[PDB]
Order: structure tokens, then sequence, then C-alpha cells
């Protein structure tokens, strides 16, 4: 026996993209190339599905905009993958809340060079007081800008980027598309053409620990039946992120980059109906932030709603999917009643409905001093790629950024 | 509140009935039951599955006896469950030392024996001729050491395809018309209606002992740790599982000590039923090649089933590339049927299953009780493993009577 030339452990979106570049080069003419990944199907932290066979929805990744990600557009053309266009970039009710916060991050901005690395939330403190900054902060709907780990700077950048928020920064121009089958239609399509390259798949496995042995590397994998394995190889991606990287053989962080790296988790959750009773409050295609648990509450034409949310308020629908169904499609509709203003019982049940729970939704760097776009083992010769190892840290463009330099250190050991 | 007045870890056949056998007791009105399991879906080794919209196949468990498995038989009807007729009762193309094979077995059945079954077989016999015949039998379980030839002629007289080579060829065996995943949901719809709990999904790491009460370690499969305290709790679970938990198995529980083999079946269905035309429908052919055993269903499909080194062979070529290994398939059927590799098509869809443990047993002549009672926490275990019946659907009936049994016991 079990040996290859070349070993990528990870086929999400940074692992095919890899195996993508280096087949494309003829300094691999020849060469054999296996790809491992823990799990049954390709994609990661893409995952779409057909919700009661009606309609297909993103479990993981689902909007990606041209200004801010133009190699992944660029994937999705080379592809034939159809785009659609992403209506939730305004709401029906900003409020005034927004528009103060607008107005006050404007307000407060030249002062982040001396002050920018202090907590967001200390940071917009300084204008109006605290119990002001938490209403302020709060209406975005995005939970992460409490955490103390997120500096004034860098949550800047974090509400520019996103397309419920992006007007409260001069970041307004900025277009957003999502897939029209799925994003696994792209995950698909790169899995053909490698495949059809000749590259040989072992979805399924788990990498347990890496031993350097001579020129090559013993990889010890284990199968989700519990079939042990091991694979001989001479050059390794680890197309994984940090959190799996942290729990392996290998020294990370210390001997890889020295910055230490954070993440949080996520949460999403899709509700079919008999009606799409949301038409008559003219909601379709909208979105609303809200201060209860739903966070940010999404109707989606007739097809379906749903809701996404972060950090401690992921952890806490989380509980509720361990505390029982009932009781969790029960929660959902007291605070979608609030939410349009009206009681309980003008809220239907549902027919079918859909949850996903991602441990580490989002995984980020915690520095930057010059960060590179993939990572080099001080002693082994490993390569490490991932989208958070980027500026776009938590975005599929990420993913494409770093697999393009782990692909080219990679052909610099290979001469 | 994260709690229950009782829990038990593991839904299967045993872990069901143990909650059935509650809920229908008295002395547990009133009480909270919750049952955790790591898979998504119950029923452990039994797994029923669709290959082709055409037919239910069986990924574990496939068939049953009246006269070997009465409390089986009788959960069937319990639950309004239809049978069929299990076709594999007869090796109609038997090979030259299937002649052979019955008489030497009555002719050596005098000898009293423990020892290894191939030592014995090979005592009054040729090495290489007991090899020869052993292995016409088709399970190599039977070449194990740690197996009696005591325990051999047990598993030759209970198993359909080679029980006529004992006085046992009387024994007749059904299998389920809907697939035993509906046994498996009939159980669940009542314990569910009795007012149970389920978390599937989540899997058990480690148990402590809280006061009167214990306090379980659990993480779903999507990495959410969880925290669970229950007063009562069995854990219906196999050895090989218990060896891997907080608690002292098997130093604290029995003083046994537990073994188990692999297994490994594989299904494929094709354009048109090639093999008719060699009149072996509804037939069992036993080889010596890799397939061990190629059984073919009606019109419906072939499949092949081994156990011990050569479930990991077939494991083996599948972790090689799924090509290849249909193409190990493709030449080894060829050997069995004595024609060329090119007459043999390739498949429209295949399934396969490996089970690391796929069956587990006792080693001893312990005259093993049903269940078994942690020395000091009071944890009960359940499992076919601890029966006479170990490695039959039968066994996990049986322990699941004792084990909520002794449980019942202690609630008074
Ligand atoms: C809820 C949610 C919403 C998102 N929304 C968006 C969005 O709208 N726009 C956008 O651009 N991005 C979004 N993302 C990010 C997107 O999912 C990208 O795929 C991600 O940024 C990085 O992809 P990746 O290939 O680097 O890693 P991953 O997709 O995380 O792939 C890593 C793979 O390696 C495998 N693996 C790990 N460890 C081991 C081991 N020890 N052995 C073997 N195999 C192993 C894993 O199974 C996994 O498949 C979202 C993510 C989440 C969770
Ligand atoms: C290939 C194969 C063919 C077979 N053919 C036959 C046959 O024809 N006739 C017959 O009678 N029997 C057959 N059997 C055996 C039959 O499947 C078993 O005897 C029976 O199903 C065992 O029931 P059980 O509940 O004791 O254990 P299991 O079926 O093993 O159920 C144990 C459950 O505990 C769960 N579990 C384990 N550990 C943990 C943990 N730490 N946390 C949470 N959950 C956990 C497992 O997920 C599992 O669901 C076959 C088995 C195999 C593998
Ligand atoms: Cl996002
Ligand atoms: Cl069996």
């Amino acid at each position: 026996k079990h040996s290859s030339d070349i070993c990528i452990v990870g086929a999400g979106i940074s692992g095919l993209t890899c195996a993508s570049h280096l087949l494309d080069s003829p300094a691999c003419r020849g060469l054999s190339l296996r790809i491992f990944d823990m799990q049954q199907e390709a994609g990661g932290r893409i995952r779409s599905k057909m919700l009661d066979g009606k309609a297909s929805i993103e479990l993981g990744a689902g909007r990606y905009s041209p200004q801010l990600h133009p190699h992944f557009q660029s994937a999705m053309q080379h592809y034939s993958q159809k785009s659609e266009v992403y209506p939730f970039t305004q709401l029906k009710f900003k409020s005034h809340v927004q528009q103060k916060l607008k107005r006050a991050m404007n307000e407060l901005s030249p002062r982040l060079k001396e002050h920018g690395k202090e907590s967001f939330l200390q940071f917009v403190s300084r204008y109006q007081g605290h119990d002001s900054a938490v209403g302020m902060i709060r209406s975005m709907g995005y939970d992460a800008l409490f955490l103390p780990d997120i500096s004034a700077e860098m949550a800047y950048d974090i509400v520019g980027k996103h397309p419920e928020i992006q007007s409260v920064t001069d970041n307004d121009a900025n277009q957003w598309f999502a897939a029209e089958t799925g994003f696994a239609g792209l995950i698909q399509g790169i899995k053909a053409k490698v495949k059809a390259a000749g590259a040989r798949f072992s979805l399924g496995y788990r990498l347990l620990s890496v031993r350097t042995d001579g020129d090559g590397y013993l990889l010890q994998l284990a199968g989700d039946d519990g079939w042990k394995l091991e694979h001989r190889t001479r050059h390794l991606i680890l197309a994984i992120p940090p959190s799996a990287m942290a729990g392996l053989n290998v020294d990370f962080p210390e001997a890889w980059s020295g910055a230490r790296y954070g993440s949080l988790p996520l949460f999403k959750g899709f509700l079919t109906y008999g009606e799409p009773w949301w038409l008559d409050y003219k909601l379709d295609d909208q979105v609303l932030i809200v201060d209860n648990p739903l966070r940010k509450i999404y109707f989606k034409g007739d097809k379906y709603l749903f809701f996404y949310t972060d950090s401690e308020m992921a952890n806490y629908w989380r509980g509720c999917v361990a505390e029982g169904e009932d009781g969790y499609l029960e929660q959902i509709r007291t605070h979608l009643a609030s939410a349009l203003g009206i009681v309980r019982e003008r809220i239907p049940q549902p027919l079918a409905h859909v949850h996903k729970y991602w441990a580490h939704g989002v995984e980020f760097c915690r520095d930057s001093i010059d960060h590179p776009s993939a990572l080099s083992h001080r002693d082994s010769g490993i390569i490490a790629c991932s989208d958070a190892y980027t500026e776009h840290c938590g975005w599929m463009e990420g993913g494409l950024l770093s697999a393009r330099e782990a692909s080219r250190l990679l052909l610099q050991r290979i001469a």
C-alpha cells in the first residue's frame, strides 16, 4: 503493498485543488497520487442535501462574492456550474440601531491604528458607553463579535465581508451568488477530473499518526469499520484544518508556525411546510436579524426557511437538539412568532426539517506578523494547507489560495 | 437537567428487548428510561438494505431455525413479522470431499477432544488430508486453535449449510420476508410508545459511579460532548466494547476471557440472471478459493460470506480499490464454476459489509451466566456472548431476560 509517490490527506476543497494543480504539472507525469479522507463523501465543510426532495439546501458553505472571491468564481465557471442570485443582502427593517452603528463605526474608525488590538466590544464601548455598544453589536446577528479573542481591527473586516451587514461599512457594492444546484456539484466536478487524471481515493479512512521514514513517510490510518491500514509515501500534504492538525503526531503549532489558532462553532436548521405561509407577510427572499436565539432568519422564495447562528448560540441550539426533537421544533415556533410580531398559533408545523452542527465551523489565526499561505514542518518537510492560513480564513476562497501555494512548495520538494 | 431513572446503552436486539421487559414490568411505573446508541439507526449486527429497488438483503444476521431458536421464533410472531423458507439447506453440487466428510465425522465422533479441532481431525487422519476436509465446510473459524474440537462439532451442527454432516439435518431455517429490520422497528415502536426516549448517534466513552447512581460521558458523532446521570444502568454491548470502557472488564465482572473473529458479506446484482443456465438458483456452493461460500438467490442476486482470515483478505482488496476487488470476485467466480473470466459479466450494483468483531464468544466451559454484574457498582452487562447461543440472535434474547431480571431485582 500500500504505497504512493504523493499522498494528500483531506478531500475538502483545499485537498482536491492541491490534487488538481499537481496533476496539471508536467513534473508529475508518471507519479502516483493517493487521497484519504475520514468521511464517506468528499467536500469537508461543503455539504449540500435535498430537503424532502423538493429543493437543494446548503448545510455548510452557501454564498460567494465575485468581488471578494474571484478564484472561486473562476472555479465555478471552469467546471460549468450555474450560479444564481443570493438575495439576502438587505433588510426590510434596518433599524436605527444599525444605521447608528454605521455612523458610529465610521466616526470611531480613525482610532484603530492606536487601539485596534482591543476587543471589538471594548472598542465600540468608547462611543456612548457599554450598554449602548452591546445593543449595537448585537443588532448585526453574529455573536462572534463579542468574543475577546476578536480584535476591533479584525471586526471591521468581518463586517465588510458578510452580505447581511456589509452596508454598515463602505463595502456595500459587493455582489453575492449561490450555486443553483448545490456547491456539491463543484466538488464532484473537481473529484471526477482528479480521478480521470489517475488519482485514487480512499474515502472513509482517518489518519492517526505519521512517522518520517528514510526519504518518505509511514502513515497509520483507521477505517470507519475499524480496519487498520498502513500507507507509505514520499511526499505529503495535510489538507486538514488546524484543529485536526493539533490532534495528530506532528508538533502543531510549535514546530510549524508559532502563531496560535482558535475556532468557533456554527449551526444551521431548515424547515419545510405544506404551504408557503410567509408569502402573505411579503417575506420571500428576505432576512430578519433578531435578538432571540434564532439570530438570522431567512425566507427562500416558495421553498423553505432557515436560521444560522454561531458561538454561544450555536451551542444553545445543539443542546436543544440533545434534549429532544419536539421542543427544539417548538422553540422555533415561539421565536418565529415573536420575530414576526404575531402569536404562536399563526405559525404552522413543518412537514420535514434538517439541521447541522459544526464543532469547528470556522477556524482562524490569532495574529497579523506576516503569515504564509501554506505551512511546512520545520524538520520533516510535511506541508499543511487550510483556509485558516490565509487572509480569507473562513471562506472557500481561502482554501483555493492555500492550495495553490501548498502545491507549489511540494513542486520544489520534487526538484 | 439531563438525566433518567433507567439508562440502556446499546440498541441492538439485546438493548431493545431489555427495554421491552422493563416497561412491561409494574415496578417501573413512573420511572424514566433513556436508550443511547452510537449508530444513527437501531439494530446492531442486524442490518437490512435494499440492493436494487428489487430486493432486500441482510448485511448482518440473515437466518434462524424454529428448532434451534424458539424465543427468536416467538419474537417474530409477537410482532407479526412474516417469515419465508431459507433455501440454502443443501449442498446440491458436492465435491468429492463432501462425501468422505459425513463418514469421517461419524467415524471420529467416538474420541473424547477439547483439543484444537485441526490437530484432532489430523490425529486420526493425515494432516494434509484434514486441512482438505475441514476446508470443505466453508468456515475458517474451524481452523483456529482457540476453538476446541468440542466447539467445532457444535458449530457444524447449527449452521444450515453443513448441518447434515451431523444427525441434525432435520432443523428448519427461515428468513425474514421484509428483513429483520422489520423486527427491530417493531420493538423500537413499542418501547417508544410506552414512553422511552432514544438518543441515537451518541457513543459512551466512560462511566463513573456517583452517589447512589452513575454519571455517563458521551460524545455525539458530530463532536458534542454530553453528560447523563442515571440510577440504574444496563450496558447492552458485546465484550469487545466492554473492554474499551471506563470499567474493569473482564477482570471485575466474570473472570472469564473472551474472543472474537471478523466477518464479511458481499452482494452483486446483474442485468440478467446468468447463473440459471447452470441450474444454480436457490443453491450454495462451497469452494476452496477465497470466496468461500457462494449463494444464488432465485433471480435476484448472488452473494458470498466469509469469516476469520478470509474476511480480512477481502477487506484488504477493498482498501486497495473497488475495481480489482470486483476483478478478484470475477476471477474466483470463474474458477468456482470452471469457466473462463470473459464469460462472467460485470455487475450493475454491489454492496459489501465488513464486521471487525462479527462474532464474539466465551473461551471456557464455566458451567457462564446469561448476564453479568459488576462486583461493586451494580452495573449490568448484556450480550449474546455470555450465553450458550453466542453468535446468534437467540443469545441476545436470553441474555436480555436475565439482565432485566437482575435489574428489576435491584430496583427493589
Ligand atoms: C456553517 C458553515 C457555513 C459556511 N459558509 C460559507 C460561505 O457562505 N462562503 C464560504 O466561502 N465558506 C463558507 N464556509 C467555509 C467553507 O466550508 C470552506 O470549505 C472552508 O472555509 C475550508 O475548506 P477546506 O478544504 O480547507 O477544509 P475542510 O472543508 O474543513 O476539509 C477538511 C477535510 O479533511 C478531513 N479530515 C480531517 N481530518 C482528518 C484526519 N485526521 N484523517 C483524515 N482525514 C481527515 C475532513 O473530513 C474534511 O473533509 C462555511 C462553513 C460552515 C461550517
Ligand atoms: C456477518 C454477520 C452475520 C450474522 N448472521 C447471523 C444469523 O444468520 N443468525 C443469527 O442469529 N445471528 C447472526 N449474526 C449475529 C447477530 O447479528 C447478533 O448475535 C445479535 O444481533 C447481537 O445482538 P446484541 O444486541 O447482543 O449486540 P449488537 O448487535 O452488537 O448491538 C450492540 C450495540 O451496542 C452499540 N454500542 C456499542 N458500543 C457502544 C458505546 N461505547 N456507546 C454506545 N453505544 C454503543 C453498537 O452500536 C450496537 O448497536 C450475524 C452477525 C454478523 C456480524
Ligand atoms: Cl459564513
Ligand atoms: Cl452465522
